[PDB]
């Protein structure tokens, strides 16, 4: 079969490789409908998480079940489901704990196009099917259900470990796809004020509709001023970190009010550090909390998420700015991703 | 000064009181807008919280401050101001632990119309006017705010209580007004799907219109079958009791999940106990967790309700059925809800202003 | 094989079984030292989770692996194991919820002596090996690690339900072997105060060890107005409920302050009725949070409670009053518990396999 | 009245001081037994909360109340009191929030020796005697209630940040006073294995005199590398940052397991900024929280850890390396924690 490929870092290709097989818990999927991420940006370019040779990409997809291990037992070939990016594996000590994001190492139940290879190929593995996938409803567009893989979760995900409360005040940073859900999920846990701070216009007519109260460019004026101005000095209660360099932290911790909480769902892949200032941390002594979290996946939360959307808790439409059609735009949509066009908040690709 | 007041059990009426005089840090406030509480009912012909004489009942007011005392520095006279209905001692023990509402005692940060003259009146007292009021915005409808009083924070304390996952499913026993800012309130903690028990048509388009999925009617068959009809025998996640008798709690524990969560709203005001079913309830080893609270107070609390509103994040406005003119109209309105006509949800008296 | 039983409701006896074989997952353990528990007794007399028929007896073991199935990697035959009273199923959508106690249904984490065949036979069938045992260690005594699998593991869950603050007041009502690691567990959490409630003189001394600093016998009084007296009238922050009967749970209500937890580990077996006082329970507003679990199970469980007795955080050995040594004394063992004795604890039985 | 005063940066000296006077809800108290801080050297001589002109030193004490104001009710003079180092103002939307410790700003919970005259004098204020105070048990040695005032409450603190379960693995680093209360209260809330590090021997029996079952010395080795040697590379639980510079948070992120929780009770009066280790921080996502919080304070607070001690729950006595007798020794004891004796833990100051 074929696949779209990191060769090794800095390097992109397709290539042919045997057909993945499914053992006797999990299925091997066709792709109906994919997205990048910027995650495999950093990945390739970055090496942020080491090399890798011919490791297909991308883990943003809806498919067609096509074969199952003879132990499965909820889905068949035909199936039509929604893939978690995150796919762990349920029987370990993490899982046992409540991490089933590092089920077996950090960050190990993230699996595609972080160890293993992805869905940008003509099939893929999906490990331990009846835990991992959900039924992808009959009438949600495809492009819907692709945004529930990754970026709904992942957004979603910001919100929840920010522990929202009835009314807190939120700053979102980085009003990308993440953020935009990071706003979403703000709203859907009882913010009132909800401030996103970034500089690309298509996000804002986005980051308005999915909740953003105010909106700040750092082009004019330091953020944390900025903030301060609005706030009256105050502060806001909780901040999420969902796009930026790392100096985005610095800026959250002097924003947050003491008693605060800072939620990182930004993936720092970049040589430069994560500073905590220390006099606005209060010395360590302000009870600013910092959290930062691989999104969960799973059956139940894909399934969970999956009636947020069909009950229109969230519309998911307003991501998805470019729609291609067939494998051989995969390559063209993942650059995309590197350039960022001014208009691009997310692309699918659709396979036929 | 003229009161509406509970004379005792059984007993309403008009009377005439001596005007409340302003502690050191205390604010005497004029309402502008009031609504009556079905927990006056309890409160006047169950006795449920023991006897009264002469006390001036309701508990959910927007006004104007007439008066502060000395030490008094965020409020003066003449500021609109939101009034929650729990304003606790904020000097106890019980503040140091965490539990305003029952600052001094067991539900003891609910002052109006519980032990207190409540906002049936010409004037009330507000104890800590700058720990228990809140700025009423120029531009918010006067009726919207009343809801903000009483029956938002005890609707979403239904549902901070219930702890909420993005995507769980919620059964609300119980669709009038508190039950109905229950669906808002777990709609605003992520809720997929909800399913609203009640029997009220009037309440039916006001659920959907708060993030209701289903609407079961028990008239039409016992209610837990019905609800595991719905959810292929799986059950829910959790459960909000937000109006009905001692019974609803057997319900709650059949039809929720293991692990799961029961949160009460309900103001219980006859029996002597409520009923958990044994084998329901796992023999007490399923993990079906039982809440129940009285709606926080003071003024964060009303503060960020309002930016709540401020910031379209619910819509009051359906609450309120009905819109009465005038402070005489506090009698007809709470006799209302004594009657409970089948179109009503909340009424709102605002007084005659220019 | 032979198995002790419940031939049916009120029949105790010896079986002869076929030997459980293991699946690819699961494994087969011998028992070195076993342990009955109050809740068998229940089952087999009054039949409060349902009729059965020759299902042999017992959840409490620590044993020697015999046989493993083919994809188990962590354990093997000749490794010695502490078997906690649940072993989950954890591939489920409430795994992925937390509750590995109700992994496939109500309960369904707790399968010895529930709907499986328990440790009371020469083998007995573990599922999912990797995940729901951990090793013995060498030099830990057998009667003391039993008591991990259930006792410790209960009692402590008793504990972390009521969320106990550094400081907090605690009632534990029924100090019982259970009981008596519901007090274990809550000094284990900070409390200052802690009030043990019971009748039996031979638990009074242990419950003093275990860090009991008042205790209070139901008999010569109303317990709910003690308790009030003991605290000038201002209740408890907390309470364990982990014996008596259902009436304990009004209780608790009426002796827990507003905004405390009450944490019921005690499975009520009974047809008595499980009451809120409503006014107690201020109508339903008061903040008084009504918990109750079956204990957790699995490998990190039993891992993190071992590591716990290594290091000497709490000294299991108050709570063995009798050590039996023959897998003929399960019998009687087992009867004790439905009898009772003046110095009854917890019994141990120690199996000297041979030919 | 006398007192020892902060001048100004790198100045101590004695003052004459007017004696506070009582508002109706406060209380004026006499010490009985005071300890000096070791926050007050980074604030004196490291300028890390700012500068001060004559501000009185000292925030942990026990006393005798001298004189109460017409509105309180519950203490009288005569009554002698434990002064938990943190007075909250109560009447604050802070509080209303849970966040007594930051009552009208940041740290402004603790007063005493941060913007307020501290106890190291004749007389000190307490404001809001009936929220603030805690009555001293006829039969508790003084020294071991000041530690109630300070130790006790900052490293149970810690553990209780920590959020710590039946069986967790704890790394406390730093073994001086508040780590000692560190580990006493890890153990106090279930940990199994507590590593402390330190490298001061009187410390180190202390350490497991309270409850440590493993001491590292740092110069025997990089203290990760200890800790990964120690757990077969596996790392621990949960680790309460008590003491070191400010690469501890780094030390602390590295060996704490994906899921974990680092507590920082350590006052960091030197450098800009913390550094998160980007790689050990799972680039974001290891969802290892950080938390740091000044000690909780008033009366709740200190009834409820004076029980613990009454039902010897704790022995604080093992804390108190050094005692003296006489105001005078107030400024001897003080440049002890400045010069910091091998065998020393904590000083106390016995007044007559
Ligand atoms: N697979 C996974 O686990 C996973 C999933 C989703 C996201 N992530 C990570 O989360 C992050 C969010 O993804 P995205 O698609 O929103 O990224 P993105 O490329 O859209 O960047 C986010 C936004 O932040 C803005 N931004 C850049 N610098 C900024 C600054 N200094 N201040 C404020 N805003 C700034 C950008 O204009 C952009 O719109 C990514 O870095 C990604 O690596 C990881
Ligand atoms: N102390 C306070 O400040 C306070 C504040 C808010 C609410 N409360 C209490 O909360 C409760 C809710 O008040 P409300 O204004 O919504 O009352 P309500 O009169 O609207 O009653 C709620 C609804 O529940 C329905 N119902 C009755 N029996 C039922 C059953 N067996 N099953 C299902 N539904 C049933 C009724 O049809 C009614 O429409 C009240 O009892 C009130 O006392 C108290
Ligand atoms: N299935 C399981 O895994 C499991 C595990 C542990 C415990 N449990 C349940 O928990 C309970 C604890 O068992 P145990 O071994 O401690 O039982 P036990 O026989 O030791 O009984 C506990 C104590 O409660 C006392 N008591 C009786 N009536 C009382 C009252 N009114 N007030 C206060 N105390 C009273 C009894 O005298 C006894 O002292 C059992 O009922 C059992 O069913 C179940
Ligand atoms: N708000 C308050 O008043 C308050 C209360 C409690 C604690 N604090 C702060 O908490 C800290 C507690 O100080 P203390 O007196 O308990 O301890 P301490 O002053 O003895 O210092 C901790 C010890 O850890 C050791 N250490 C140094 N570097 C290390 C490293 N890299 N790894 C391991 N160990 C190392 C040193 O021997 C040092 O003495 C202080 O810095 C203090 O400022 C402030
Ligand atoms: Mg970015
Ligand atoms: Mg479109
Ligand atoms: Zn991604
Ligand atoms: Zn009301
Ligand atoms: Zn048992
Ligand atoms: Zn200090």
């Amino acid at each position: 079969m074929k696949g779209f490929a990191m060769l090794g870092i800095n390097k992109l290709g397709w290539i042919e490789k045997e057909r993945p097989v499914a053992g006797s818990y999990d299925a091997i999927v066709r792709p109906l409908a994919v997205s990048p991420c910027t995650s495999d940006i950093h990945t390739v370019f970055e090496g942020a998480l080491g090399d890798r040779k011919n490791m297909i990409l991308g883990h943003e997809a809806v498919g067609e079940v096509v074969e199952v291990g003879s132990e499965v037992k909820d889905f068949k070939p035909g199936d039509r489901v929604i893939v978690p990016c995150t796919t762990p594996d349920w029987r370990s000590l993490e899982v046992q704990a409540g991490f089933q994001q590092h089920s077996n190492g950090m960050l190990a139940g993230w699996k595609f196009s972080n160890f293993k290879d992805g869905v940008f190929g003509e099939y893929f593995h999906v490990n331990d099917a009846d835990m991992n996938l959900a039924i992808l409803p009959k009438d949600m567009p495809l492009e819907n259900a692709v945004m529930i893989t990754d970026m709904m979760t992942t957004g979603f995900h910001g919100a929840e470990l920010a522990d929202i409360q009835m009314g807190s005040s939120v700053v979102v940073i980085g009003i990308g796809a993440v953020g935009l859900m990071g706003i979403a999920g703000a709203k859907l846990r009882g913010a009132g004020r909800i401030i996103g701070v970034d500089y690309r216009p298509i996000c804002v007519e986005a980051a308005k509709f999915y909740g953003a109260t105010d909106i700040l460019n750092p082009k004019n004026g330091h953020i944390v001023d900025q903030v301060m101005k609005l706030t009256n000095g105050k502060g806001v209660d909780r901040v999420i970190m969902a796009g930026g360099g790392s100096e985005t932290l610095s800026q959250a911790v002097s924003m947050v009010k003491p008693g605060g909480i800072i939620s990182n769902i930004n993936y720092h892949g970049s040589g430069d550090a994560l500073l905590i200032p220390r006099v606005e941390w209060g010395c360590g002594m302000a009870h600013k909390t910092i959290k930062g979290g691989l999104c969960p996946g799973g059956r139940l939360r894909a399934e969970m998420l999956r009636d947020m959307v069909v009950y229109n808790r969230v519309d998911l439409s307003k991501l998805v700015t470019h729609v291609y059609h067939g494998f051989d735009h995969i390559e063209e949509a993942l650059l995309l991703m590197k350039d960022k066009p001014k208009d691009l908040i997310k692309a699918v690709v659709i396979l036929h």
